[PDB]
This record gives structure tokens, sequence and C-alpha cells, in this order.
């Protein structure tokens, strides 16, 4: 219901990671490995904003 | 008749210096159509804040 | 069918200077088809205006 | 094995540079008796379009 | 199945075709007229290049 | 679904860039048995790609 913004808490292995990559790091991180819970991602330096529920 | 699609700019701050399209539905949501993000029908960016186009 | 797409400038101002696509969709509906966004084909926007495309 | 062919609108469009769906109406209206679904593709002109569909 | 790259054996009707004659004419080259099965078109000079699944 | 892992291509495609159906059809045969539907990106490069596939 509720959505949220956080920056990757590691480094990315890609100095620009695409979508998919961002999805797996950002699920990885926030959402214990689920990936359907994250709704938004944001490419950066080794690095990835993560929208999640 | 038919209903009018309104604009309205935010009256709060977002957390984001640009709001991404799914945090301008969902904060659009929380301010004009109580939390209802369905009758959010169109957003646009601004500088820490959106603009929200719903129904009235 | 034999309908003509045609254009006609929306006979009343938008509320907003540029109206977005959605805008000019909901204001054309208003105009010209009692409201049915499906009608209105195309939509373009204009200053404080919109073109609207319907099958007529 | 059909060709898809290019032929010009043979009337007027009523815009001077109609926008892709004034261009799928007209093509189907002139080519494909009024089936939009038959029109491949377009091309705006001068009051006119070039119109896609197979034959 | 297999992606396949092949120029069209035959010229295009235009000049530089638009992404459907080329869909087109390279079903009819090389998929017996299923353009399903061509996954990629490249426009070019009265011609094209096409992928397509064999 | 599955972990997802990106690799630079293990041969030279055909092309020289490569679009993005040949780098899906050789990220598969490189990387997922010829299987297209686990590459989930590509990336063209010089007679190569970058694969994204699920492993």
């Amino acid at each position: 219901a509720d959505l949220i913004k956080k920056k990757l808490p590691f480094r990315t292995r890609s100095k620009f990671p695409r979508k998919s990559e961002c999805v797996q790091d950002c699920a990885k991180a926030f959402t214990n490995g689920n990936k359907d819970k994250i709704k938004d991602v944001k490419s950066e330096f080794f690095s990835c904003y993560c929208w999640y529920e």
C-alpha cells in the first residue's frame, strides 16, 4: 500500500546498473529477495534508489 | 454532464527533489483523494512537489 | 465504417494554460461525446485549448 | 503471400498536415472499406497521406 | 527457433522501406509470409536486413 | 524470479554491432541452454553482447 524510497545500502556490481539489476539488489536489500514487492527503481553510480511497499 | 479533471499542486513537500511518477501518485492520493491512488488520473513532477490531476 | 474523423476546437477554455493529454481528452469528451472518453480518438494541446478528433 | 503496397490517398484530407489517426481513418475509407485494422502503415503528407495495406 | 540474418534477396518497392514494408518482404522471402517469425528488420537502400526464426 | 547474473558473451557475434534480437539469441545460447525467455536484458557491444539472464 505505502511506498518508500531508500538508497541501496551496498555497491552494485555494475557501474551503471540497469533496471533488472536494481530490482534484484533492491529486493535483496529491502524485501527479503521478493522482487514482486519492489515497485520502482532508479539507476545511479554503483548504486540504486529503491521504492518499495 | 461529466466530471472535470482538475489540477492541484501538492499542499506539502515530497521527500525527493524530483519525485518519480509513483511518488507523485502516492502523495497526490494522500493529499487529495483520501489515499485512494485509483482516483489519481495524472501527475507531473516538480521541485519537491507534484501537480495532481483527479476527477471532480 | 463511413464515419469521418473530424477535428474540432474545444468550444471553451481549458483550466490549464498548456493542457496535458489527459486534460484534453476529458474536456474534448465533455464537449463533443457526452463524456465518453473512448470516443475521443485524438487530441492536441494548444494555448488554453485543445483540438479534438472524434468520429462523425 | 500478399504485398504490402503503398498508395497515395485519392482525395484530400481535411487537415493540412494530418496526424496518424486522421490518416488511418481516411486510408481505411479509401482502400479497406473503412476497416482501420487492415491499414498497416500511414505517412502524413500535404492535405494527403500515403497508405500501406495488403494486396 | 534459430535466429538467422539475411539480406532481402530482391528489391523493395520503396527507396527506403519502412519497418512494416520490411517485415512483409522479409516474411515473403524467408518465412513463407509468416510475419510472426520475423523477429527483426532493418531498412536499407531498396532493401532490408531480415532476422527470422527457422 | 531466480538469480539474475550479468556476463559478457563468451564468443563473437556474427554482426559487428548486434541488435537486441541477435544478442538475446546468442546470450541464450551461451548461458540459458538456448532458452531466450530466461534472457532478461542485453546490451550491444563490439562483435559481442552483455547478457542479463536468470540462472
